[PDB]
DNA sequence: CCAGACGTTG
DNA sequence: GTCTGG
DNA sequence: CCAGACGTTG
DNA sequence: GTCTGG
């Protein structure tokens, strides 16, 4: 849950967005900050990655079950957070547990003023420890997809994004900036399917219901939000070559087949 | 009351 | 900013 | 998440 | 062994 892949040019990104709000109106979600948007095969914490949410976090009166896509700083920098640099934080946000989420002064501030996002990517990938070797074995790990250089242009305009669970929170630089929007994506147990690769597994929105449930803090509570966090089956991998290893790599081998 | 933490993974 | 520990 | 640093003096 | 950087 600390590497995940999302490489799309950001139109393609854009179109595998396409969403229904509330009143069934087909639409794309509308960008703040694409300029951040930068397309990589190895994202890293630290890394801006591609987050939905809703509407109502940026526009009075908006409808709630209505989308903006923007770039989000992984790993959360809580408003409180006092030094100058945000990377000078002394905890680990990159991920947030699901099972201690209400009592963790980090997430549950964030959680209560309805921040959630759904994190987009690629798939993840994660490293699996093997008994009796120091070697790990790293997996790329997807929503199953649809049963030549035209073949994988139309894989990757079929392509269905994996959709995580996160938190996000709002920073301003003490010494003055943009309000840095940063995000934590919510860990569970690994499912079964996962439980030999890895016992942590990213919290996964499967389908449309549990994202626009996740992102709708309007007609949502956290409590029942908190009911869509749990591990799913709903999931494939492969094993992939360790170019992935190192987070400087970004090229399609990443995610290839070894 | 204040001081100090504020997090996850293996 | 808010909570836990002492 | 892994890779790579991990220090001071002028 | 533990932290920062990517």
């Amino acid at each position: 849950c600390g590497r995940t892949s999302c490489h799309l040019p950001r139109d393609v990104l854009t179109r595998a967005c396409a969403y229904q709000d509330r009143r069934g109106q087909q639409r794309l979600p509308e960008w703040r900050d694409p300029d951040k948007y930068c397309p990589s095969y190895n994202k890293s914490p630290q890394s801006n990655s591609p987050v939905l949410l809703s509407r109502l976090h940026f526009e009075k009166d908006a409808d709630s079950s209505e989308r903006i896509i923007a770039p989000m700083r992984w790993g959360l920098v809580p408003s409180w957070f006092k030094e100058s640099d945000p990377s000078k934080l002394q905890f680990n946000t990159t991920n947030c547990r699901s099972d201690t989420v209400m009592e963790k002064r980090s997430f549950k501030v964030p959680l209560g003023k309805g921040r959630r996002c759904v994190v987009l990517a690629d798939g993840f990938y994660e490293w699996q420890r093997c008994q009796g070797t120091n070697q790990r074995q790293p997996y790329f790990i997807y929503f199953p997809q649809i049963k030549s250089p035209e073949n994988w242009e139309k894989v990757w305009d079929n392509w269905r994004l994996l959709t995580m669970a996160g938190i996000f929170d709002c920073w301003e630089p003490p010494e003055g900036g943009d309000v840095l929007y940063s995000y934590t994506i919510i860990t569970v147990d690994s499912c079964k399917g996962l439980s030999d690769i890895h016992h942590r597994m990213p919290a996964i929105l499967d389908g449309e219901e549990a994202v626009s449930k996740w992102l709708d803090f309007g007609e949502v509570s956290t409590q029942e939000a908190l009911k869509l966090i749990h591990p799913t089956e709903n999931i494939t991998f492969h094993a992939v070559s360790s170019v992935v290893n190192n987070s400087r790599n970004n090229t399609p081998e990443c995610l290839a087949p070894v």
